[PDB]
């Protein structure tokens, strides 16, 4: 590679609360999608009922 192998090996910096981020994130991720979604099916729906 072309970086220290050091920041590999403190990649533990934070894994607990990696953990709950990432978790956040691909949720808060998804419930975005959802309600984008919702509202364009709506918008549809509006546009020609």
């Amino acid at each position: 590679m072309s970086e220290p192998a050091s920041l590999l090996t403190a990649s533990d910096l934070d894994p607990l609360i990696l953990t709950l981020s990432l978790i956040l994130v691909l949720i808060s991720l998804l419930l975005t999608v959802l309600a984008l979604l919702s509202h364009r099916r709506t918008l549809q729906q509006k546009i020609w009922p």
